[PDB]
């Protein structure tokens, strides 16, 4: 997270770590609890290639990354099959747990925003993650899950900042109609963070607008985060995560 | 280039190394002389986003990289308008020179196919270029130019293999019909590689059938190499570089 | 250290954490509480060049390192003058606090050996830190205070070891008079717990033998570890420490 | 070599590189030819541990390093027995070629100087080497031979000078009786260098007055480039190398 601070112990408690086998159990991708036994994250965090399920781990909301481990198993991992890359587009997927955690105050799983839900652009959202805290700088010991409000733009504004200093024709689409776009120069979420949250509070309810997917640097000038827009695959969500 | 061994200083006139400016002039993607004053490369080597041509230089066929440099400035950097990633496709790019150069048997121009050119799967076909001997593993020194024949598959093959052990859907293209494919386990291209030529001798004359484009990896099973396919972007290179 | 386990929260309460102002209060060598205000730690730790006080903390016992910091700083550094390497000796300073601590059942002072004291071969000993686990793998985190115990033996006896496999003539002595030597192929200290304390009990109470200081490898066959002979500085630390 | 130059081809024919074996031989520490079957380098580049001779190789005096390689075997490794560390002294070992070297006015032996030689401070020497142009900072390919001009300097004044800025105390040796040292904060030698020549012009006539050792820092504010002194040990030099 750029530009952000450190998140308080009663917010956020859908946010959870993915974690992948080696000399400890290491934090790859981020992930929000949308059910008491799914796990919504991106693809590209896990495909497109197929994984090894043995070698995957799920961690609830920690306050401090690796201190107060307590591991869950993986049941299914279920990707888009539309996805192959972030910049193609569909980059979701599906963690199915062994088991059904137990709801609480502390952590417990967050709302999916309705169909018709069209978050405007330049309200007030939220990401999370233990992600890097600027270009090629890693979260520092203790690890704290850190958090930064970014404003969302609208889709053809990015598509258009992202135009700007490339060689990509205007006509030609960057960022996609199945994608989002939150963050400025001073705000954004960065590697570590795939995967994560973009949640933005409607009607007194924080409902997921997106997840971290893809961009070009982190809080870089013209070059705003790119999120998979959740609306736009929440049919797909629904034939797996019961409603 | 993976396999293959040291080229002999009469072959691959065309070949030319791009260098980006920092503490000395480095090797970062290959390229090749079709025009006195015009270098083909690929796209994802100069973009999407717009670089420095100060900081860009070209150098022409060397034995060995950086021990004969004679570095030539570059004037224009022209990529084609429908490239953002390798995977979407129309990774490829021109290079034009300030002043044209002074071609030699040992320093010339390659020929571009014509637009009916398939290079049908049997086909001899070689691959050069600067890049690592392996997977993480550089070209030691004195950097020699290597080459390796590598066989072409029909795209329709290579599609099928990159879908086995993946989660993207069969009936979602990944090798597209504007690219080609060559190389296995033993033989094929590799970081460092791209933007350099893949060439077969056709009626007794070399033709350039594709750009390095990418991959998953090197020599890996059921990723056989991609390039750019040259007869998809003839129309375009001619609308720059002369006939 | 290598081969051995976490610390159980209620052992080793003298010791001590060393961190430099850097990205974060990182860690970079132990040490030990030998009075309210005085910390015991290897010479070449913070020397022999002077480096700038204000960027050095220091941090009292804790389970995992970052998580329950509280650092602490440094008013006085003092070097042995007689060191300049480890491995010609002298390898052990001082550090004054600027405040005295509190002391307590889980954080006081480790008491020092008689002049007399001779850690005969077959002494009970126990060497700690949050260093490395084997050569070039690192504490993974939540990074636990581990411990392991060692077998002491005579400094001949690794002495000549250290002369098997080496050019260095059989009368020059390697492991010198003001060092102590422990440790095997299985059980010693590493890269990150120099400074840290090796302690046995002796008739009841734990006395400090050596300060962690050098060697060729951690666990390494014929290179036992290599601690500062605490006995042999007596005096030096009287100098400066109280009563 | 630091604030130096390229060197000319037709000076320093005595420089020879050491390759040790590995994904190529790469060059690990400098050397002089000292007779057509000798080179003088230093211990620490093949000690204090005993080596395998298959694994090392000379390289006679190359323009550009690894461009004309022409790798001679070694037939014994000779490391003066006093040694164990560069700190402690005596760095110097002697390399026997399997074969006498065919000399020639562009590669052949440097003099020895004679046991009265003194090289007063002031006095006009060169290093030459492959080493870092700068701190942590690699010699560019293609890696040509480089050379600087460095000021000799009394013993007691380098003694003296890295005192300032440390703990050791003063009547403690830092730069012992068997070294001597060279350069400034421009010039010096550097990681690399080590086990290189530093030659001094004497009547006409280069002499060979010291060899890289050790320092801290390349061109540091008073921590001039420290060298085994030759003279101290021309006698252990002749008990192997002929007159
Ligand atoms: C996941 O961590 C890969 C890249 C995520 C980008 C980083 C820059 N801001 C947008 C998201
Ligand atoms: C350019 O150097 C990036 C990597 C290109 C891939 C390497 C593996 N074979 C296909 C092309
Ligand atoms: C301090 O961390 C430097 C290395 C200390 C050595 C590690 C191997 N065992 C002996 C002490
Ligand atoms: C050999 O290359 C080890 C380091 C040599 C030092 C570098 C700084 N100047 C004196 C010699």
């Amino acid at each position: 997270i750029v530009g952000g601070q450190e998140a308080p112990r009663s917010k956020w408690p859908w946010q959870v770590s993915l974690r992948v086998h080696g000399p400890y159990w290491m934090h790859f991708c981020g992930g929000s609890l949308i059910h008491p036994q799914w796990v919504l994250t991106a693809a590209h965090c896990v495909g497109p290639d197929v994984k090894d399920l043995a070698a995957l781990r799920v961690q609830l909301r920690e306050q401090h990354l690796y201190y107060q481990d307590q591991l869950l198993p993986v049941s299914r991992i279920i990707v888009h099959p539309q996805f192959y890359t972030a910049q193609i587009g569909a980059d979701i997927a599906l963690l199915e747990l062994e088991e059904p955690v137990k709801v609480s105050s502390h952590v417990h799983t967050v709302t999916l925003p309705p169909a018709s839900e069209t978050f405007p652009p330049g309200m007030p959202c939220w990401v999370t993650g233990w992600g890097d805290v600027d270009n090629d700088e890693r979260l520092p010991p203790p690890f704290p899950l850190k958090q930064v409000k970014v404003p969302i733009m609208e889709n053809h504004i990015c598509d258009a900042k992202y135009h700007l200093g490339a060689y990509t024709g205007d006509d030609v689409r960057i960022v996609r109609d199945d994608m989002l776009c939150a963050g400025n120069t001073r705000r954004d979420s960065c590697q570590g963070d795939s995967g994560g949250p973009l949640v933005c509070k409607v009607n007194g309810t924080w409902l997921q607008a997106g997840v971290v997917s893809w961009g070009e640097g982190c809080a870089q000038p013209n070059r705003p985060g790119i999120y998979t827009r959740v609306t736009y695959y929440l049919d797909w969500i629904h034939h797996y995560v019961p409603k």
